[PDB]
């Protein structure tokens, strides 16, 4: 792992996850980027080097921390055009920031266009040394670190507007396409009779994945940075951006066990070791599994989880009982998404710095009518009701600055005011079923921060809004340094295709 302070140097590269070679975005010479991590408690001073020289890959770059409140360091988060202007080409910046209060399994990509998917994308772990699930396990390392990712053949900017799935899926950066039927699969190693905290990563840019392990039953015990009562599971449908951690104990037979994460769409199945990667305890041969799959009989259900510790949920416990409600009506007209009649165009001025430059009121930021004032110390219900007018459902929402509690479920009716599991990312399900997906949180984290459908090419089609909250504190709560005020200049003064 790299970090807490650490250069991250960003170039364009040749690489071959499956085979075939192409330029992709890499983070210190690779894609999926290093891990980062540290510990709870700690200063990160991550010192992201903007080497870029391809323009349809982008030659500016931004990075979104994902998962971190941010408390006091808004100007840190990530979001192009809402949190900082990117950084650009033969710049650096200091992204510095704290992690008091959280620990668990987080990422961190690209947040300008859908850089990400070219490969701007990497794990980032934050230890507890008091974990109070430790006595669970006995091995948690980088080799414990699991990453999911969509591998495209063809460039983000260069594809279909909304790809139909990827050429392959990456599990520890390696898998197969059809083009290559024998390209190396991932390896994960385990010594027979230990215990492994798998931290499973969604950094996929679209497909949901269903993963499992031949063989193996899986102990969740964290979603989304957040502690969970332990719950035994056989497969995971994970969500773009989602995190959880799961114990393995690694006590079968010595040999090779498939490891799945079947996409929702593309490339479905496993014919020729596509979607696959392999469990290898010590001992077995380097040969590929020869183990089948078994139907799912725990499959996670997200209303199943619940927060290790008690954790109550904002607000009086019916529909709206909150300081502030909102519901998010979708629309699509085939190449533009829309939220209450708006799809987001990122404007000049960063959000947060039109805060620092006065704006404090919805009337006044913009984009017009993509930004939400909320009230300080209040709590906030927004829903999320799935409709067949915003295809690609369903769409795994995510919120800045915050975790929220999960009052509402996909493919559930309950609402859960007592125990719901908190996270960051949850999906909005589907139409078919009538979902109604409801999150509630409290603002106690002063800033605009960035609210939309993590499939990057939906934010990119405007799938987005900004919760600006406690406008009037942002300035005095999130001093800037010198060099996040260089950034807009800077930027802006760039040739259009140096960007
Ligand atoms: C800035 O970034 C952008 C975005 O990433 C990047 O865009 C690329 O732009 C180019 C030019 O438009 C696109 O080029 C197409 O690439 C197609 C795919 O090429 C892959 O496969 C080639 C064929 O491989 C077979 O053969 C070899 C044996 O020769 C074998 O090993 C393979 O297994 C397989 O059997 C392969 O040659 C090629 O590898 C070269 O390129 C990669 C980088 O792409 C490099 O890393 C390697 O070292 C090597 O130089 C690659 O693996 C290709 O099929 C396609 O060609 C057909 O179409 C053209 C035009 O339509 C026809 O005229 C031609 O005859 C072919 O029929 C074309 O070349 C490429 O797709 C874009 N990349 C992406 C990701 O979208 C820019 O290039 C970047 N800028 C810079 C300066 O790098
Ligand atoms: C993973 O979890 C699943 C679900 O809890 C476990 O499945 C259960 O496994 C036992 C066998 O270990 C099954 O019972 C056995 O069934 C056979 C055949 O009918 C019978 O001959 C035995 O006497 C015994 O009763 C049980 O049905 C099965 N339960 C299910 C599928 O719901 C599984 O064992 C766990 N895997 C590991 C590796 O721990
Ligand atoms: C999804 O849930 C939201 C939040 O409860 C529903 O919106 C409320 O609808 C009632 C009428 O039933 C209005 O009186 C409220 O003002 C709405 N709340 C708002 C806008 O915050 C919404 O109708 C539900 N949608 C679906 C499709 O079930
Ligand atoms: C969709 O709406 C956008 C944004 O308002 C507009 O620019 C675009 O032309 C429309 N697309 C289609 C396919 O009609
Ligand atoms: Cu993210
Ligand atoms: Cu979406
Ligand atoms: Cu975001």
């Amino acid at each position: 792992a790299v970090g807490p302070v650490a250069d991250l140097t960003i170039t364009d590269a040749a690489v071959s996850p499956d085979g075939f070679s192409r330029q992709a975005v890499v983070v210190n010479g690779v894609t999926p980027g290093p891990l980062v991590a540290g510990n709870i408690g700690d200063r990160f001073q991550l010192n992201v080097i903007d080497n870029l020289t391809n323009h349809t890959m982008l030659k500016s770059t931004s990075i979104h921390w994902h998962g971190f409140f941010q408390h006091g360091t808004n100007w840190a988060d990530g979001p192009a055009f809402i949190n900082q202007c990117p950084i650009s080409p033969g710049h650096s910046f200091l992204y510095d920031f704290q992690v008091p209060d959280q620990a668990g399994t987080f990422w961190y990509h690209s947040h300008l266009s859908t850089q990400y998917c070219d490969g701007l994308r990497g794990p980032f772990v934050v230890y507890d040394p008091n974990d109070p699930h430790a006595s669970r396990y006995d091995v948690d390392n980088d080799d414990t670190v699991i990453t999911l990712a969509d591998w495209y053949h063809t460039a983000a900017k260069l594809g279909p507007r909304f790809p139909g799935g990827a050429d392959a899926t990456l599990i520890n950066g390696k898998g197969r396409a059809p083009s290559d039927s024998v390209a190396e699969l991932s390896v994960i190693k385990v010594t027979k009779g230990k215990r492994y905290r798998f931290r499973l990563v969604s950094l996929s840019c679209n497909p949901n994945h269903t993963f499992s392990i031949d063989g193996h039953n899986l102990t969740i015990i964290e979603v989304d940075s957040v502690n969970s009562q332990p719950l035994e599971v056989d497969s995971i449908q994970i969500f773009a951006a989602q995190r959880y951690s799961f114990v393995l104990d690694a006590n079968q037979a010595v040999d090779n066990y498939w490891i799945r994460a079947n996409p929702n769409f593309g490339n479905v199945g496993f014919d020729g070791g596509i979607n696959s990667a392999i469990l290898r305890y010590d001992g077995a041969p380097a040969v590929e599994p020869t183990t089948n799959q078994t139907t799912s009989v725990k499959p996670l259900n997200e209303v199943d989880l619940h927060p290790l510790v008690s954790t109550p949920v904002p607000g009086a416990p019916s529909s709206g009982g909150v300081d502030k409600a909102i519901n998010m009506a979708f629309n699509f007209n085939g190449s533009n998404f829309f939220i209450n009649g708006a799809s987001f165009v990122p404007p000049t001025v960063p959000v947060l710095l039109q805060i620092l430059s006065g704006a404090q009121t919805a009337q006044d930021l913009l984009p017009s009518g993509s930004v939400y004032v909320l009230p300080s110390n209040a709590s906030i219900e927004i829903s999320f009701p799935a409709t067949a007018a915003a295809p690609g459902a369903p769409h795994p929402f995510h919120l800045h600055g915050h975790t929220f509690a999960v009052v509402r479920s996909a493919g559930s009716t309950v609402y859960n005011y007592d125990n719901p599991i908190f996270r960051d990312v949850v999906s909005t399900g589907t139409p078919a079923a009538g979902d109604n997906v409801t999150i509630r949180f409290d603002t106690n984290n002063p800033g605009p921060w960035f609210l939309h459908c993590h499939i990057d090419f939906h934010l990119e089609g405007g799938f987005a809004v900004v919760m600006a909250e406690d406008t009037p504190d942002v300035k005095a709560v999130n001093p800037v340094p010198q060099a996040w005020s260089d950034l807009c200049p800077t930027y802006d003064a760039l040739d259009p295709n140096d960007q």
